[PDB]
DNA sequence: ATCAGAATCCCGGTGCCGAGGCCGCTCAATTGGTCGTAGACAGCTCTAGCACCGCTTAAACGCACGTACGCGCTGTCCCCCGCGTTTTAACCGCCAAGGGGATTACACCCAAGA
């Protein structure tokens, strides 16, 4: 982790691919490369937490925080679509025929 | 246009259990060395993909006319929209079923074992 420079555990992720039954051989670099994957979507899906927390005027990340940071990305909804957050709630959005007219 | 009215958001205020910081190891991560086979690279090939022509024809577009599905507007009465009353989902103290100490008054005498 310290040679590739990420955040992520690299001989945990090496471990883990070599007992998890998917190749006879694990390279050197795949794991570095899942651990560099997994540590850009863990940041990105931070950041727009923490974005979506200081609009709410919250100091802690909520699942309700994820949910809305998953929910208004396009592209953290595509790669989410089958996936349910806990205690995550919706997206406030109301139809325009249902307004009083 | 205009007001009275219940419903909603932010601020003193507070404290507490969840969030956050620190210590000891020890089992997983790291170093160093010896096998070694699956991976990278060069070579032959012919089959498979690609571009183009000859002759053919049913498919696709423009024309003609109305109409019936498409859609705005109307008459109805309906069954949800919404408030008031407890109640049903559980939460919270005294009866009449029994288990036991206590008694057979008071004072005196005789006989026979450890």
């Amino acid at each position: 982790s310290s040679r590739a420079g990420l955040q992520f555990p690299v001989g945990r992720v090496h471990r883990l691919l070599r007992k998890g039954n998917y190749s006879e051989r694990v390279g050197a670099g795949a794991p570095v490369y899942l651990a560099a994957v997994l540590e850009y979507l863990t940041a990105e899906i931070l950041e727009l937490a923490g974005n979506a927390a200081r609009d709410n005027k919250k100091t802690r990340i909520i699942p309700r925080h994820l949910q809305l940071a998953i929910r208004n990305d396009e592209e953290l909804n595509k790669l989410l679509g089958r996936v349910t957050i806990a205690q995550g709630g919706v997206l406030p959005n109301i139809q325009a025929v249902l307004l009083p007219k």
